[PDB]
Formats: structure tokens, C-alpha cells, sequence
């Protein structure tokens, strides 16, 4: 994989949006306000081994706690997927 820095617009609030809104239906932390996606945002690409999908690493502001969010996207179908969603953590 290649990770790069992406910028925290609306598709990258979109995408922390999402993580809150799987995480509240997976239900660990209870109910979760999304605030906000700060930065940074990272975006893993990965390759067949040609993109497979990509992994995006978001840290996102809920409830007023941060949390360190993983998303995968697979290219070809366009679904995405949250893999992981720890904290609260400390700011980056």
C-alpha cells in the first residue's frame, strides 16, 4: 500500500459521518454525535496483488471525544466498510 494525505471536505466529513452512524448501529460507545473530521486524513491505497481498494484512516471528533476511525472501500463495488473504530483518543 501507499498512504497519502487527503484534505477533511465534505466527502471526507461524509466519510467520518458514516463511521459514527455504523458505530452507533454496532453500538459499543452507545449514541454518538458527530462533530467533525479533523485532520490529519489518511488514505491507503492498496493494490490487486490494478487498485483493489483503498483504507482510510480518519480521526473524528463525536460527542465531543476523538476517535481514530479505519474505513475500507473496495474500487470496484464502491462499498465501504468500517473496520475499525478505537478511543476516545488523544488529539494528533
Amino acid at each position: 500500500g501507499e498512504w497519502e494525505i487527503i484534505d477533511i471536505g465534505p466527502f471526507t466529513q461524509n466519510l467520518g459521518k458514516f463511521a459514527v452512524d455504523e458505530e452507533n448501529k454496532i453500538g459499543k460507545y452507545g449514541r454518538l454525535t458527530f462533530n467533525k473530521v479533523i485532520r490529519p486524513s489518511m488514505k491507503k491505497t492498496i493494490y490487486e496483488n490494478e487498485i483493489k481498494g483503498y483504507e482510510y484512516q480518519l480521526y473524528v471528533r463525536a460527542s465531543d471525544k476523538l476517535f481514530r476511525a479505519d474505513i475500507s472501500e473496495d474500487y470496484k463495488t464502491r462499498g465501504r466498510k468500517l473496520l475499525r473504530f478505537n478511543g476516545p483518543v488523544p488529539p494528533p
